[PDB]
Order: structure tokens, then sequence, then C-alpha cells
């Protein structure tokens, strides 16, 4: 029988890693790409906490069987705290040490994200934490990431308070900071004192651009123990995958696929294509050349640009179906490529190629 | 190797019949289900011929290989002869003897139509025909009926023209006359005289209601000839289906259940239901307690009610694949009723439950 959680390293080219995380409910395999539930296949999706607590709420959810059973998957679930979605998508919020009250209107405390999570039943369960605005002057970037550490205790205690969860979930930390080096830091030591099960790298992909993106997690990454998960939260675009992996990142929330696949985009090895375009509307080839998903082993571009164009649901099914077997098949190559020694040849073949 | 067309009637009660048609691209066996094809599996699916010979044209269609190669369908498709869909959903039209001109302005002619199913290349072509509006005056539908005869005939002249048409698809005849009997004798008489491979009833389900409706088929189906397959066009809902079998007819096209199952509406055993209605929100059956398809083997109707309340795609594609399924399990429990001389108590049963 598995362990509640085991994470284990096989292989290392520079910074980057390949592995496993063993877990009740099953093995992830790392680096991972985790996409949304409701969308070589994945180990591990995404619940989406701020909606569920809203419809049916996470009683309902309890009282339906929890979300394992809700939705029919019966492998590993990791959701999120729910206080990013709750600042960017609601309509007014007042915050404060207790947590943040949002429009009937309600309180999300550290305390109730853990319970929330609990009643869904997830496997991977985040800190409650706060995602500071970007850009951020250095006070205020301190001042939440203070905040964010207090509710991370917080977050490990309401955890542990839970038998059944302290006995069969994970509990990750989120390192807060902004983009200076020193409060990276900080973040880093608080979280590694209070003890998690893996630490993400929260505060990016909020309009800070790649380059810059890039230049924090060269010395975030090293601050956060080496022998746990890191999940970078919220990334990404292929080239944004590729690159955190030379960078230490062993997780990714992947949404852009699925958001891609209702909205005329396509991921190919040569770059993203827009499906809609006139210039696919007689063009025989599938979506990728190499995909060997069921769609590019059937359908041709111009049928699947026929089908977007005339408004038919089948057109964006089999858009999202490729493009998640596009994501999956990304990540085999890099766990392959890491695990082969040949991940630094990998990225920069990648690179020439899908940005051509 | 199968022929061009071959129908056979396997057994018989009352003037219910089941059976094949054999086609050099497959069997269909009969009564059938004709689902759109861009939605026991079906045997045959529908062509759009409408919205093809405007995106991306006729012409496009057969450059690209024509509809199978286009739409990865090799067993037998059905297209449309237009003129009804011209009537119903273009905003200008000019009628005359030579055909419909509508708005690019465009001539539909019986020429021109059946060289557009030349071009799609399918295998069951229908007729140009007119169908009568309602309700129509006994001097109108005579003029119209009329025409359409006219046409009939020069409908099976151009289709005989083309040897590649001629030698491996079929040709239908449309019968025509509103809701009179005498009209739609002489309609039986003019597409017998010409001579087609099926038969189909034309001009219903055009706003009379089932009463009427089946009125109407009670005299006009036994005028067509009865070893040839009988086609009633546009209809329906399974309640109609079952009249209508019960009165002779062998074949059926739904659009129904696709259109259905994007709006939040599930056909049962037990009536249709509204997914979207919050008496769904914690019921953890499935869409059907009887269904055998995969979406009832895996999830309930609260998960699926969750889904179409979010807006996502998943929703409406699950709905539709169980509306399909239900279908196929309604036109198999019919053959197998009448094969084996119970369909009489089959329909009893199927009335007094659906509408329970
Ligand atoms: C887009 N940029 C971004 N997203 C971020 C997220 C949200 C992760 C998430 C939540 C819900 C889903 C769901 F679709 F499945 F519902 C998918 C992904 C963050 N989350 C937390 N807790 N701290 C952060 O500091 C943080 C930074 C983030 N930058
Ligand atoms: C809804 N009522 C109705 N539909 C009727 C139709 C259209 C059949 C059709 C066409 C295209 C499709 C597509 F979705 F696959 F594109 C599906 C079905 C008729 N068609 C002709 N030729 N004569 C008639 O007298 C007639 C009477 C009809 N009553
Ligand atoms: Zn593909
Ligand atoms: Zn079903």
């Amino acid at each position: 029988d598995r362990p509640r959680f085991s994470f284990s390293i096989a292989a290392r080219e520079g910074k980057a890693r390949t592995g496993t995380i063993e877990m009740k409910r099953g093995v992830i395999r790392t680096p991972a790409f985790m996409p949304v539930g409701t969308a070589t296949g994945a180990d591990i999706i995404l619940g989406n906490t701020y909606h569920l607590m809203l419809r049916p709420g996470a009683e309902r959810i309890a009282k339906l069987g929890g979300l394992h059973s809700f939705m029919g998957w019966d492998r590993p679930i990791l959701t999120d705290s729910g206080g990013y979605q709750v600042m960017s998508l609601s309509s007014l919020t007042k915050q404060s040490e207790e947590g943040v009250t949002f429009k009937s209107r309600h309180m999300l405390s550290p305390e109730r994200s853990i319970e929330i999570q609990h009643l869904l039943g997830s496997d991977i369960v985040m800190a409650f934490d706060e995602c500071t605005p970007y850009p951020a002057t250095p006070s205020r970037a301190a001042s939440s990431m203070e905040r964010s550490m207090r509710w991370a205790k917080r977050s490990r205690d309401a955890f542990d308070s839970r038998k059944e969860q302290a006995e069969n979930a994970a509990l990750f930390g989120i390192q807060q900071g902004s983009v200076f080096e020193n409060l990276r830091q900080q973040s880093a030591d608080a979280l590694a004192e209070i003890g998690f099960d893996g630490y993400a790298v929260g505060g990016l992909a909020v309009g800070e651009g790649q380059d810059e993106m890039f230049r924090v997690l060269d010395f975030s990454v090293p601050m956060l123990p080496d022998d746990k998960p890191h999940y970078l939260m919220g990334v990404g675009k292929p080239d944004d995958i590729v690159g955190a992996v030379e960078r230490g990142i062993d997780m990714f929330d992947c949404v852009l696929p699925t958001r891609s696949g209702r909205n005329g985009q396509a991921f190919t090895w040569d770059g993203p294509i827009n499906i809609r375009n006139a210039r696919f509307s007689e063009d025989l080839k599938p979506l990728d050349s190499e995909c060997h998903c069921a769609v590019c082993q059937k359908w041709s571009r111009a049928y699947i640009h026929h089908l977007i164009r005339a408004g038919e649901i089948l057109g964006a099914m089999l858009m999202t179906e490729h493009n998640i077997a596009f994501y999956q098949q990304l990540m085999q190559k890099i766990r392959d490529s890491i695990s082969e020694g040949r991940f630094s040849q990998f990225a920069q073949d990648f690179r020439a190629r899908y940005f051509a």
C-alpha cells in the first residue's frame, strides 16, 4: 500500500529533476502538468475551490460523497486555497488579519480554507496565502509576506487538527515576497521552520513577464528544500514550463490548454495556431504532424476549422482533447530527456522550433 | 461485395416492418435513426447540404476528397436536397419553375441540387422538392405538389446522367400533397411512375401537430411501394418515432438529440428532463436508470447539472452522447420487438411510462 506522501528523485540534469510522488490514490510522475478536472494521461487534476464553495457549497459536496465520487475521478486531486480567486474575481473584498470577507457575503480564513478543502476531499491541500499584487514596493511586499507566513502556520495547525486529513492528504506551503530576494529568503525560512510536504512558488504569473519571472526563479527555487516537490503556481505556456523545469520546478497547473481549446487556439511543436484563420480551411494535415492523440490520428485542420467556424461543440471538444494530449506529450518528453541526460539539448531544440 | 442498394424486410407486425438496407459502404438496420454527422451505433449519418454549399462550398468539399474523407466517416451518408433549409433560413428568396434563387445570391435547381450532392459524395441523395407551407389550401397544395413532381423527374434525369452517382449512390423521391388524401395519392403515383430507390413522406412536421400528422400518415404511407424504404422527414420526438413506425415508416432524421444536448434537455424512458433544474443538484442517479451508455455508467445527474450550470463544454458533450445513445437504444428495442412479434405491446408500455 502506498504511503500518504513520498517524493523520490530518480535523475537530475543541472537544476532540473525527474521523479515520483507516491500518495494513497496514485503515483504522480514529475515534472507534472495538472489540468482542470472539468476539462501518459494526467496523474492528478485540479479542483476549483472558489467555484465549488459557492456552487453547490463544500458541505453539499461532502454530502454527495466528496469530489472524487462527484466527478468520477479516483486518483489524486489538488485544490488551491481560494484567496487568489477571491481577490481576482469577487466584486467587493475586505481584508484583515483574520482572513478575507467578500461578496450573500462570506469570510475565508486559514481555518475555513482548510476545512473547505477537507470537505471536498482533496489529496494535495494548499495553505491559505495572499498573492501580493504586482508591482509591489519592498515595504508592502514584506508586510504581505509576513501575513502570509502567519497564515501558513494557522493552515498547518488547522490541517493537523483533522485526523482524516492529516493521515490521508498532504499540505503544501506557499512562498511569497514579490520579486525581492531577501523577502523570498525570509519566506522560505519561515515555511521550512513550520514544515510542509511540498513547497509552492507563489506571487508570480501576475503581470511581471517571463524575463522577470525567470530572474526571480533563479534565486527563489534554491531556497526551498531540495528533497521536496516544487510547484510554480499559475504557469503556463509551454516555453514557461520548459524554462521553469530548467530552474528546478516539478509541478505546473495548466488552465491554458482548456481555455485555448474553447477559443480556437491549438498548441503544436511549431508554436500555437489559430484554427479559425482561413489559411486552415483547405489544410488536410492534422493539428500537429507528430502528435499521437486520437484527434490527430483521425481528423484534419480543415475539418476542425469547419466545426469551430460553424459553432459546433464537437470542434471545441476536439481542440481541447488535442491540447491536453500535447501537454502530456510535452511533460513526457521532459521527463525522458532529464532521465537520459539530454534535457539541455531538448530545451534548445524545443525553443528553436516553437519560435521559428 | 455489397450491392449499390438492396432493401430486405425480415419481419412485420401490423404496418410495422424491420429489415436492412445494403449499400456499398455498409448495412443500415431499419427502423433507423440518422443523426447529424457533426454531433448499435448509427449506421448512417446526415450531411448538411445547405451549410456545406455555403461554407466551404461543394466544389471545395470535392477538392478536399468528398464528405466521407472530410469528416472521417467511411459509412453511408444521407444528404437533403437543400430547398427546405433555403426556404426556412435564407433572408430573401425568389421562386420559379427553374428553381429557387436566394441570398452573394444563388440559384438552387433540381440539376444543381443533384450536382452538389454528387460533389459532396453522399450515398443517399434526396430529390429536389418544395415543402409546401402549412396550412395550405387545396389549390395551392396541388400546384405546389405538381411542381415538385416535375422537379422529381428532373432530379431523376440529373442523377442518372452522372455515372459515378448512378452506379454508387441511391436516389429517394419525396411525396408532397399537404394533408389531402387525393393529392398524396397523385404524388405517390407520379413518383412510382418515375421510379426511385426509396420514398420519403415530405411536407409534415411543419406545424400540424401529432394528431394531424398521424392522420395523414394513416392514408399516405400505404400509397408508397411496400417493397421500398419509407423515410419520414423532419421527425422527431421519441413518441413520434414510435407512432410513425406503427404506420409503416422505416427511417428518421433526428436533430433533436443534439439540439437538446446543447440546451439542457436529456431523454429518458420516463420522459425528457431539464438537467439545469435545481431538483437535480443533489441527484446521484445517472441520467437514465436503465441506459447502458458510457455517461450513465460513470456520472451522476448532479455532476452533469453542475457542469452545465457552470457553462462547461464537457457538460453539453456528455448530455449529447447520452441523448444519441438513448435514440439508438430506442431504435434497437423497436427492431427487436417487431422481430419478436411484441411491438404492439412495446408501444403501449413505452407510452405508459414516457408520459406517466
Ligand atoms: C494566473 N496566475 C497565477 N495564478 C495563481 C494562483 C492560482 C492557481 C490556481 C487556482 C485555481 C485553479 C482552478 F482553475 F483549478 F480553479 C487553477 C490554478 C495562485 N494561488 C495561490 N494560492 N497563491 C498564489 O500566489 C498564486 C499565484 C498565481 N498566479
Ligand atoms: C423540421 N421539420 C421538417 N424538416 C423537413 C425537411 C428537412 C430534413 C433535414 C434537412 C437537413 C438536416 C440537417 F441538419 F442535417 F442538415 C436534417 C433534416 C424536409 N426536407 C425536404 N427535402 N422536403 C420536405 O418536405 C421536408 C420536410 C421537413 N419537415
Ligand atoms: Zn493531437
Ligand atoms: Zn445514458
